[PDB]
């Protein structure tokens, strides 16, 4: 089965408006840069992003031309001519829209309130998804809190219905329509839904991890935004999924959620993993093609763990663009975010940066000695990584933020494709390294093992193992009279 | 109002069966021993054991004579002339019937199934208190497993209703029926029903603690059986609690389950507490009247914490009685425990035995250097400190198994009740030591805290602290924007 490449295309409202495949100062990114080959490396593109209004309708920003819109969208999905996979999705929400203190908040904690509110909020997605010719509807409400989760799973029910129905109706058993979610990538907004991820993920094809931005500005110490594996040098964090709503005993949280812990790509996936009714092919790896830039960084890590002086507010609070050699950050105003496109032309251009690697992370930075700047990034190295990542660990694929950031040659794209489809590339010897591994153990990731079948009657001593409906349990402390399951003396330690 | 001074009255079948108040030999410790004094030092007698039988109704041992056993009860209510406010209970179950191994445990779990059933058991309990005198009923299963624990809090509110009943019907407004049980006294055990423990004793007048047996030969090292407060040279245990289905997160859970802990009294005592709606007036402590002993014990600390040769099985499994100067322990063939009675006469017989005291756990234990044996137990000194504990925390009173191992002058007994009542008793300047105090917080201990009240649209930063809805809540880590309670990033630690 062909791993998933699900990459998004984000244009602002007012790139619509104005839309133009000749003019970069105005649409940097226009649909004519997706190229036969590169909507070939596709599955899918999800366009983004679309909101959910004060009629707790899916709807387009209200500031929208209609008609520039349907022109866009009618460009994209084109590119299916070149592709018979391809799958043009929409994106609700983002962090503009549907954050804790964004501008629609409100219209997604009511819209999935009711029978009645998600009944038309899930009709009003596949009306937007017909009537503009997309191929899916992808939710990324960035994120449901603990008590809108049941709402929000039954939403997203709902449109997993409504959208099985339209297969039917359109003919589309060999290319069906389908239901996505963007994920926290980090445990600490993940532990607002994390205990409800089965009933989560049931109703979607995937849930696209976005296991990116797990550094940036807003931490005092500079670190890889998505590393792989662990380094023990660098910053641990506090695991937010000990709180999360499981109803678990303390055994089972400790052994589930080490803490402190390694905030890394591997981390994310392994937790996912442990949770029941999750399937690992489900699960997409979400990777950056942008950096994310540090000032005032010291010497002696290549700036890595360093102390920093970067403000971490949005928008960037000031007029100082101190990120040497990057255009991009002066148009867009603001030096703390770097395309790859961008960052490779940097490196390119002798203007004091060095590419280093950490091997344990499995990724790239940039450090810039004279001016004390530090870069955390992704590019075609890393990617082979964690290529090799979803492939052992049986992932459904991958996903990006965004098309727009890949260099002109599109190597980002193309290296992805490469590592998943590629006859002639063999990762069978690539040394994924010494990095630290989430050694978290929960009831979906239980090890297979073997016990004497428990028998009423006997009394058991501490550490003693016994087989019983299915499972492998251990005896925390000693004379034990009671079955596995009917008291608290039994830990469940494997799987028949 | 007066503290309760619960005491047991076991009198296995055989002495009941061939009841003599003229030869120690078969009965050693007739009701003729409870003069007039002892009477009006005992506000209860709980009787012991009735049993559940294969119909699910309260009976007598089967084997019972049962004039011999209305003769014997006689002989505890006609007491009642002595003191009007004694009251004859009679307690179902104990360890022998009612554990899970035990003979007549599936009798204890069937009972409270159904509303007919525990309609059925209820009726037989006061049928049996009216049919022969009782003036109560007290409930002895151990251990209600969870599964069971909802049956057996109805079958509690189904003895209320019967009881509550019976006291208009009797005009009994002046000493009301009464209903008790025995609870578990140690983490482990006290585990199987923790989370309940409000349901549980709502229906009750108390909670007998059974804060004894909390060392014995089936630990591999010696230690006091009831310490009051913690030794931490002593051995710490398990905090079994942090298992029990309360569904808390890993905060909640570590601060109130410490572990591994000490296992004494106070423990036991706070832990109820911790629980919200188990109120200290309804909190009975229990202590014994009788020691147990450890053999092949070392030196250089009175034998305490050492380790031993002590066989953990019963019954004892063995003819060695190696306790020297107890009869008891020949005449009933176990040398492991031993009356306090004995217990003195051991002390004045000149056997090799010292009297030392432990100024942490405030209890007394035997040492016997030469054959190298070990007895823990309480005595008048350890009964100070219980009753200043039970007046400082507002407990309901004292509980002690059993009436047949005071002393014939009853000295324990006296002791108790010149605690609580003497007025030529004055323990405003007894100094209760530094031994360690069980420290755990839960919902029934929070204290009275103050806080700004929470703001929707702030950002909070780590250990920030609002109030919100009744509670101080604290975060966990930063940059919050959810509302307290609404996730798992705030952790309730205080009261408005
Ligand atoms: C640590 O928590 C934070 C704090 C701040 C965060 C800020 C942003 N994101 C996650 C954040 C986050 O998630 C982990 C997602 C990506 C993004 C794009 C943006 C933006 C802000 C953010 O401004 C406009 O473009
Ligand atoms: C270590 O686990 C055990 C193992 C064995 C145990 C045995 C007994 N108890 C706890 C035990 C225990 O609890 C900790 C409670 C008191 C008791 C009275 C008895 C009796 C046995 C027991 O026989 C009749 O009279």
């Amino acid at each position: 089965t062909r791993k998933a490449v699900i990459g998004y295309y984000f244009i602002p409202t007012n790139q619509i408006n104005n839309y133009t495949e000749t003019d970069t100062s105005v649409v940097p990114f226009p649909v004519s840069n997706i190229t036969p080959a590169k909507a070939k490396q596709l599955t899918h593109i999800n366009f983004s992003f679309l909101d959910i209004n004060s009629n707790l309708e899916c709807a387009w920003d209200p500031a929208t031309n209609d008609a520039k819109a349907r022109d866009v969208v009618n460009r994209l999905t084109a590119l299916k001519a070149h592709n018979p996979s391809l799958r043009i999705m929409f994106s609700i929400g983002g962090w503009y829209y549907s954050n804790d203190l964004g501008v629609s908040h409100a219209n997604y904690v009511n819209a999935v309130k009711t029978p009645a509110s998600r009944a038309k909020f899930a009709q009003s997605c596949v009306r937007i998804m017909k009537d503009y010719g997309f191929d899916g509807v992808d939710i990324d409400w960035e994120y449901p809190q603990a008590a809108e989760v049941d709402g929000f799973i039954a939403a997203l029910q709902e449109i997993r219905t409504l959208l099985n129905q339209q297969t039917i109706t359109d003919g589309r058993q060999a290319l069906p329509y389908q239901l996505t979610i963007a994920g926290a990538g980090g445990a600490f907004f993940l532990s607002r839904y994390y205990s409800k991820l089965a009933q989560i993920v049931a109703p979607l094809d995937y849930i696209n991890l976005m296991t990116y931005d797990l550094a940036g500005p807003w931490e005092k110490v500079t670190n890889h935004q998505a590393a792989l594996f662990g380094d023990a040098a660098g910053p641990t964090f506090y695991n937010a999924l000990r709180e999360a709503n499981l109803g678990w005993s303390w055994e089972e949280l400790t052994r589930a959620f080490p803490s402190p812990f390694s905030l890394t790509v591997d981390a994310a996936v392994q937790q996912h993993l442990m949770m029941e009714g999750v399937p690992s092919a489900k699960i997409v790896m979400g990777v950056p093609f942008y950096g994310r830039a540090f000032k005032g960084v010291s010497g002696g890590n290549g700036g890595q763990y360093s102390s920093h002086s970067t403000p971490g507010e949005d928008p960037y609070p000031s007029t100082d663009y101190w990120l040497v050699g990057c255009e991009e950050c002066v148009r867009d105003k603001d030096p703390r975010i770097a395309s790859y496109r961008q960052l490779e032309q940097m490196l390119q251009g002798n203007y004091g940066y060095q590419r280093l690697w950490n091997d344990k992370t499995k990724t790239p930075y940039l450090y810039h000695a004279q001016n004390g700047l530090f870069v955390t990034y992704d590019d075609a190295e890393s990617f082979k990584y964690k290529a090799k990542y979803i492939k052992q660990q049986q992932l459904g694929g991958v996903m990006f933020w965004h098309l727009g950031q890949d260099n002109r040659n599109g190597d980002l794209l193309a290296a992805l494709d490469r590592y998943f489809n590629a006859a002639d590339y063999d990762d069978s010897q690539l040394d994924m390294g010494t990095g630290l591994r989430y050694t978290g153990v929960g009831p979906g990731n239980l090890p297979i093992m073997t016990a004497p079948a428990y028998v009423p009657g006997t009394t058991y001593a501490q550490g003693a193992l016994v087989s019983y409906q299915g499972y492998v349990w251990q005896t925390k402390w000693g004379y034990i009279t009671s079955a596995p399951g009917s008291d608290s003396a039994w830990l469940k330690v494997g799987r028949v």
